[PDB]
């Protein structure tokens, strides 16, 4: 619906539409995307007009008069009145011809009236639409398009049809208007607005969301550029300062003032289109001094300059008799100019050490602007010199009396011996013995010294930066350096190195949600410790005393993301300096060796890491066979000799479901966690369509229009992803040489457990536990992507796209900088401009442009050596915790690892690695050695293999265990070597009671 | 103690206090740190 | 000279009037870590004009 009721303070309600509401331009208009924008969208008054209805009304803008309003009605001034309804030639107006009735300043009226036929320039009566000042044609605006649905005219006069700027008059101060209209729908609406800070969405040109800066929340919305805020900190600013006293400390000195009148008589006269034009005759006199009155210099301690204008006319004869009447009525003014200070800035305590104005340009160091203003224009007729000179023995005051008042303990405006800002001044004990006033680094002032009594004073900023927690989109604590209240909350608690206010009841057991180092927030605000991770410890590799084995094992899946490959870009670098401008490309020929470096580099950095990536990823025919989840599913590939097993995937499927490729996918190979990994993380390739022109361009053709070209990427995440396929596929593959033979995924399981440790349970076996871990465990990480190690991936793959988006995007917008150029644009430059007056214009856009491509350059370069050390990381991962088992401790992952599989992401690649757990242990009695004594002859037996340890069962028989897994067997005498000597700690034995 | 010996080219011993020397400046005073400064510090 | 200073006091003064004491104060140290350091040869000074033109 077009009707709304706007809410307290005048808002649009959030499930508005916009049909009829368009965002006001001078320039060009936004397609799409996301900005923070002065609009006016603060609906004071609504009137809806119903079909058939007839709205009419006489609106001045200083008069927030209104007739209906449905909603609330503010009493603030009306900005800007719009019109949504469907401007046709169908709506028919009270007025005649004329729609809009403008009273303009000065009592002059003004008509925009349509016609059926065209009326001649200063004469009088499709339809062809005119503005009219006294009857006559006075501008042609052109004939009514068919497709006008909005018309918003503001009170300095502009007009906007669909949101475009296309004709300005005079301000205006009332605006009458009688309409009526019966097409259009059910109501069309009259909104007076006022001009608001706001986050406005726009796709294909359509408002879609309008966030308003009027809170806390909001604020940090707006300053996100996002109306929804991932959980986090954000750093914001305490409070906001305004409307404090002003303090003023200066040097001792007498106290003589000096008032400087300056009298300006101004000539006017009327021209022949009735513009007042001011004279350049117009007289400026200074106050006399040494019998003269063109040279005035400042001779007491403070001074105030004041301006007094008179105003006469003439009649194009250069007589001034008359008085200046309505229209030809100005006002004196004085404007910078060339000068580094304003003239009504000079009463606001400016020190010099000699200040004279004078009305001859010798020896000046600047110039300041005399001028008329009128009703409608400002024109600058004379020029008053000024020759000063920097120092404090004279300073501008505001008027005539001590001029050092001090405010403390409150923030306030601070002029201190030239130093100005806003702060809290406060007294210390500190007795610096040297020096007046003390800055930072970055030179602002941090304390000064008041002369008579020598005391310190020192000065703090009146706001500092905090730290806002947000969590699920609303604020429930803030991090600050004040013991004050802020962004709306009022319980606080001290920290030893912040004060922490939040929405919890202050005078914690609970899960934080957002944590940084030590800190922890929690949803209801409350802030808690974070400690370091607790675990059990490690296994040690001894075998003397009570020592614990793990037994129970459960399965852990961790997930980790590795980067493999950059986005390449290959980039023209004559396109992008000169946008096709043949001069431009001659002048450019006398760099030609920059462009050529710069190509160079980016060829070289592209062919290495393509070489780079070729040799890493391969595939195996029969491995890719087996590779899906309806392989696993069926026994079709299955050993005769396995034929109890129903399938390969048995019970881990459930797990391998997820993992292994399926024929449900968006493209070939693509498993369910690389789409969901592809589509909640992250288009199209093809450069055929950027050159058709059947609609306008987006963001990459109009990247490849400025000459940087994408390079394929889509055929590198098809080769990772059949890479990993078959990387998953040849577990199951139980010989190379023929065809696709496969063996249960169970058998390979029980290979990898062998691996770890020898497996001495034959019959009473439980990989069911096993299965139904990891199934789960594969469920939750699936889940999660749709747990701490999956956020971690997450977190990276969306830095990594991020950044790889920001990096063009940078390149992309220095081609709008000016680098001191009157334009942007090389065909501009060459439209305006003699072509010698143009190539030193054109000079400075190469030069800059070659600046940024080098910086671009330079930058990639970098990514890429970075990518190749994560690359190589990448390979190591691969050939030894996927293609093999590695027997290096905590490299797969925490935990002892069983097996890793890999899945193609953005960019890269990431593996589960599956680890047992154990959930126990098992106390034994071990013995470093065997002392067997034969009578006579004693000697010693250690353990061949320095892995197991040697323990004794009850029935008083030796066994061995490995410490990965309790797997305890029986010794045998192969298992020992014998020695000469005994250790104390060794187990005493006789010859009958020793193994085998 | 508050009286040096200059030694030879007129330069202050490296045993003195500069109890009354001071940075000569014409804008902020340095509260700490090395700075290389032309000062009149030659003792003739 | 290197002149150092500690709340707004003069603590230490080295005056930059030999070579090493140049390399003192090139490195805005009194105290100098074993290395190597950049320095100029010699100082050139009065030195005689030539004028070559068409
Ligand atoms: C690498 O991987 C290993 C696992 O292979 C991780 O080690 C585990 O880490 C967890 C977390 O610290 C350990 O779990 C903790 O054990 C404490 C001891 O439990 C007692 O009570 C149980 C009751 O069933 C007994 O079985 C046990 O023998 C103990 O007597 C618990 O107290 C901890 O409880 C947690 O939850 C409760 C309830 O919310 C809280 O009150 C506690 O404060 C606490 O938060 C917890 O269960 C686990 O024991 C470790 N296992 C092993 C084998 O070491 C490593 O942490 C991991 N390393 C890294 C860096 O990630
Ligand atoms: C397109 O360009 C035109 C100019 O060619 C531009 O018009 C400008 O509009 C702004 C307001 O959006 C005008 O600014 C004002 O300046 C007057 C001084 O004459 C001030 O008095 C105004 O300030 C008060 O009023 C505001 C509204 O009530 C308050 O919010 C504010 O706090 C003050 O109380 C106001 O700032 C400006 O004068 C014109 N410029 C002209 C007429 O030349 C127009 O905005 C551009 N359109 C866009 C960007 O969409
Ligand atoms: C604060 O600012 C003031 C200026 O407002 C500044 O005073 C300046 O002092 C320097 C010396 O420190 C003066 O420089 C001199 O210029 C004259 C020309 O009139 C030269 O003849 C001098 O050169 C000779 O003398 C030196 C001393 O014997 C020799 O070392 C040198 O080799 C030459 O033989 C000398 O360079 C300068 O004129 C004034 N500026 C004025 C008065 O405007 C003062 O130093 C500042 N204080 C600080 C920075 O602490
Ligand atoms: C690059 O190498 C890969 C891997 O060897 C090739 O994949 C193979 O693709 C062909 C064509 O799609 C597949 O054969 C056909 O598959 C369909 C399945 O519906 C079937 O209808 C046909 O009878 C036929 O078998 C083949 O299975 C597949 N190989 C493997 C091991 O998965 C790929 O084609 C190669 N690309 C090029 C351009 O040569
Ligand atoms: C994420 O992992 C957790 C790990 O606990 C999974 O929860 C477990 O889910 C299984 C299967 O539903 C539950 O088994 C069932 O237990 C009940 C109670 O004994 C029994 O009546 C049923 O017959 C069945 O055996 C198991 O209890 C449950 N564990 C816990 C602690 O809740 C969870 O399913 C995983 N999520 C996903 C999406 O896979
Ligand atoms: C707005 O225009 C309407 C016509 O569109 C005006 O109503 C006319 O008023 C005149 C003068 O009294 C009557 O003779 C006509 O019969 C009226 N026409 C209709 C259709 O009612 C109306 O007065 C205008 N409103 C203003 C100027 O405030
Ligand atoms: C256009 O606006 C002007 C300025 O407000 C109006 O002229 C005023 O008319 C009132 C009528 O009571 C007088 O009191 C004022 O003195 C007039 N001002 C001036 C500067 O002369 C004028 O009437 C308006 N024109 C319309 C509404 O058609
Ligand atoms: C202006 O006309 C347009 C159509 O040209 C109106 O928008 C349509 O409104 C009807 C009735 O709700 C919808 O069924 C159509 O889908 C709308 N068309 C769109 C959105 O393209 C619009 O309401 C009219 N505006 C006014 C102010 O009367
Ligand atoms: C600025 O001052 C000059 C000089 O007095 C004025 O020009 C004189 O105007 C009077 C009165 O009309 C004439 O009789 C003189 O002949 C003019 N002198 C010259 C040299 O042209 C001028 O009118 C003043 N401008 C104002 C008051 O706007
Ligand atoms: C600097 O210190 C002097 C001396 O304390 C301050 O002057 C005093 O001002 C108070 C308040 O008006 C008087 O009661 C004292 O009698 C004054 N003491 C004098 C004149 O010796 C002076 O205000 C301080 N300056 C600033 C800027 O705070
Ligand atoms: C290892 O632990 C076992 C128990 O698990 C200890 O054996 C017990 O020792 C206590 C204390 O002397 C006796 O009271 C029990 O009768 C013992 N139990 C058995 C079954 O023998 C044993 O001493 C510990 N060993 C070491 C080396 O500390
Ligand atoms: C593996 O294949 C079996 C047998 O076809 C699938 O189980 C069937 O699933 C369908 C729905 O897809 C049910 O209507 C049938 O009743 C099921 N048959 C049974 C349980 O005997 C099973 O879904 C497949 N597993 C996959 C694809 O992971
Ligand atoms: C490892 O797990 C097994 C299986 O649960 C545990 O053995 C059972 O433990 C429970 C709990 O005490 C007893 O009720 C059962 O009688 C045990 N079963 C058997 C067959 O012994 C075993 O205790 C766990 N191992 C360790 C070292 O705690
Ligand atoms: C194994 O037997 C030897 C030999 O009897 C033991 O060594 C004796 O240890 C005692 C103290 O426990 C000493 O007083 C004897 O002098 C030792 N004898 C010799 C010949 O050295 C040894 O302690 C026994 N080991 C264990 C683990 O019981
Ligand atoms: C007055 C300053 C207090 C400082 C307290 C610091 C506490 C929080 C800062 C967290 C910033 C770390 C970056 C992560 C931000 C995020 O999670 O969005
Ligand atoms: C020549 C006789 C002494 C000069 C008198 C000058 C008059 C006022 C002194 C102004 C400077 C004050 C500096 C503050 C010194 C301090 O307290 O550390
Ligand atoms: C005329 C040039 C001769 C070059 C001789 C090079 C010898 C020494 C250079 C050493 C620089 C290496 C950096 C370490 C510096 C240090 O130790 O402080
Ligand atoms: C415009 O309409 C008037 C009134 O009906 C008519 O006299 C005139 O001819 C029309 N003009 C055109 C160009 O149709
Ligand atoms: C406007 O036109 C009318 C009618 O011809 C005329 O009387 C009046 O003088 C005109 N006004 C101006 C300012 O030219
Ligand atoms: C300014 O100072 C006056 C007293 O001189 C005090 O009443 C007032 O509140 C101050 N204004 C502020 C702090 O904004
Ligand atoms: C200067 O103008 C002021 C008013 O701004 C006035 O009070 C004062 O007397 C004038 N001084 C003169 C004319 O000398
Ligand atoms: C906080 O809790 C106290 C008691 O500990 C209670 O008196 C007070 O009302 C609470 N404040 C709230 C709920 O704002
Ligand atoms: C300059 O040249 C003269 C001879 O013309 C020579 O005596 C003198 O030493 C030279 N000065 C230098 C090298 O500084």
């Amino acid at each position: 619906t077009n009707v709304f009721a706007p809410t307290v303070g005048g808002y649009i309600p959030d499930g508005f539409s916009f049909n009829n509401w368009f965002l006001l331009t001078n320039d060009s208009t936004f397609v799409s995307g996301r900005f923070v924008t002065n609009q006016p969208l603060l609906v004071n008054c609504l009137w809806p007009v119903p079909s058939f209805g007839v709205a009419a009304q006489e609106f001045c803008f200083e008069g927030a008069q209104f007739s209906q309003c449905n909603g609330v009605s503010l009493n603030n001034t009306v900005d800007v009145i719009r019109f949504n309804l469907n401007f046709t030639a169908d709506v028919q107006s009270g007025m005649g011809a004329t729609v809009f009735s403008l009273n303009t300043t000065g009592g002059v009226i003004l008509e925009i009236s349509c016609y059926n036929d065209t009326v001649r320039e200063s004469s009088f009566y499709p339809k062809y639409c005119y503005v009219l000042y006294n009857g006559t044609a006075l501008k042609y605006l052109g004939t009514l398009p068919p497709s006008v649905k909005e018309i918003a005219i503001s009170k300095w006069g502009h007009f906007y049809i669909n949101g475009y700027n296309f004709f300005s008059t005079f301000p205006i101060d009332c605006i009458s208007f009688n309409l009526t209209t019966s097409t259009s729908g059910a109501f069309w609406t009259i909104a007076y607005t006022s001009y608001t800070e706001a986050l406005v969405q726009v796709e294909n040109t359509a408002i879609k969301k309008v966030t308003y800066c009027n809170s806390h929340i909001n604020n940090i919305k707006c300053s996100q550029l996002t109306a929804n805020l991932q959980n986090g900190f954000y750093p914001v600013a305490s409070s906001e300062v305004g409307l404090v006293n002003k303090s003023v400390v200066l040097l001792p000195s007498f106290y003589s003032h000096t008032s400087v009148n300056i009298t300006i008589d101004l000539g006017m006269k009327l021209s022949g289109y009735g513009q007042p034009i001011a004279s350049a005759l117009s007289n400026i006199t200074l106050p006399m001094q040494d019998n003269n009155t063109d040279v005035y210099c400042i001779r007491s301690n403070q001074f105030s300059v004041y301006v007094h204008s008179t105003c006469k006319s003439s009649l194009w004869d250069n007589v001034f008799n008359s008085d200046c009447t309505d229209v030809l009525h100005a006002t004196a003014v004085i404007k910078t100019g060339t000068c580094p200070f304003s003239f009504d800035k000079l009463n606001n305590y400016l020190t010099f050490n000699k200040f004279c104005l004078s009305l001859h340009p010798v020896g000046a160091n600047c110039k300041f602007d005399v001028a008329a203003r009128t009703r409608t224009n400002e024109q600058v007729v004379r020029s008053l010199y000024v020759i000063y000179e920097e120092g404090d023995n004279i300073a501008g005051v505001p008027s005539d009396n001590d001029l050092s008042v001090l405010h403390l303990d409150s923030c306030t405006d601070y002029n201190i011996y030239g130093k100005t800002g806003i702060g809290i001044i406060r007294q210390t004990n500190s007795t610096l013995l040297s020096g007046l006033y003390y800055t930072s680094l970055s030179g602002d002032l941090l304390g000064f010294k008041n002369v008579t009594d020598g005391v310190v004073y020192s000065v703090t900023p009146c706001d500092v930066s905090a730290q806002a927690a947000v969590i699920d989109g609303t604020i429930v604590g803030a991090m600050t350096s004040i013991n004050s209240e802020l962004l709306g909350l009022t319980h606080w608690t001290t920290t030893p190195n912040f004060y922490y206010y939040s929405i919890y009841n202050y005078t914690v057991d609970c899960e934080p949600i957002i944590t940084y180092s030590n800190i922890g927030v929690c949803k209801n605000g409350a802030l808690v410790f974070i400690n370091v991770t607790h675990s059990d410890g490690d296994v040690q590799p001894i075998s003397t005393g009570n020592v614990t084995i793990p037994t129970n094992f459960t399965i852990s899946v961790q997930v980790e993301y590795i980067q493999v490959y950059t986005t390449p870009v290959s980039i023209d670098c004559s396109r992008y300096v000169c946008n096709g401008n043949p001069r431009c490309n001659k002048l450019l020929t006398q760099y030609v060796s920059a462009c050529q470096t710069i190509e160079q580099a980016l060829a070289m950095g592209a062919r290495l890491e393509n070489m780079e990536v070729d040799s890493m990823l391969f595939v195996s025919e029969n491995a890719l066979k087996l590779a899906s989840v309806e392989a696993f599913n069926s026994t079709e590939h299955l050993d005769p000799i396995y034929k109890e097993w129903p399938n390969i995937g048995g019970s881990w499927l459930g797990g391998l479901k997820d993992i292994l490729p399926s024929h449900n996918s968006k493209r070939k190979y693509r498993s369910a966690i690389e789409d969901l990994l592809f589509d909640k993380v992250v288009v199209d390739e093809d450069y055929k369509r950027c050159t058709g022109g059947y609609d306008i361009a987006d963001l990459v053709c109009a990247q490849y229009y400025n000459g940087i070209m994408v390079l394929p990427g889509v055929a590198n995440d098809d080769k990772m992803t059949m890479y990993t396929a078959s990387l998953a596929g040849g577990i199951t593959l139980g010989a190379l040489g023929g065809g696709a033979v496969a063996i249960p995924f169970a058998v390979a399981v029980q290979a990898r457990l062998n691996y770890v440790a020898l497996q001495t349970d034959v019959l009473n076996k439980n990989q069911q536990i096993l299965a139904n871990a990891f199934n789960q465990a594969i469920g939750n990480i699936t889940q999660a992507f749709g747990l701490a190690t999956v956020a971690k991936a997450l977190a990276k793959v969306q830095d990594v796209v991020n950044t790889q988006g920001q990096a063009l995007s940078h390149l992309t917008v220095q081609l709008q900088n000016n680098f001191q150029a009157i334009s942007s644009s090389i065909s501009d430059i060459y439209n305006r401009l003699d072509p010698p007056s143009a190539d030193a214009q054109v000079d400075r856009l190469i030069t800059g442009r070659l600046t940024a491509l080098n910086a671009f350059v330079s930058q990639t370069l970098t990514r890429q050596a970075e990518v190749r050390a994560s690359r190589q990381l990448a390979k190591d991962k691969v050939n030894e915790c996927v293609r093999s088992q590695s027997q290096r401790f905590g490299f797969c992952g925490n935990g002892t690892h069983l097996f890793s599989l890999a899945n193609a992401a953005p960019n890269g690649m990431i593996f589960f690695h599956t680890v047992l757990l154990p959930t126990a242990y098992e106390t034994v009695t071990a013995w470093s050695g065997i002392c067997a004594s034969d009578g006579d002859h004693t000697f010693g037996l250690v353990v061949k293999d320095v892995q197991l340890t040697l323990f004794r069962n009850l029935d008083d028989k030796f066994y061995l265990t490995p410490r990965t897994m309790y797997q305890p067997r029986v010794a045998t005498i192969s298992d020992f070597v014998q020695i000469e000597g005994c250790d104390v700690l060794f187990v005493n034995a006789t010859v009958i009671e020793l193994p085998g």
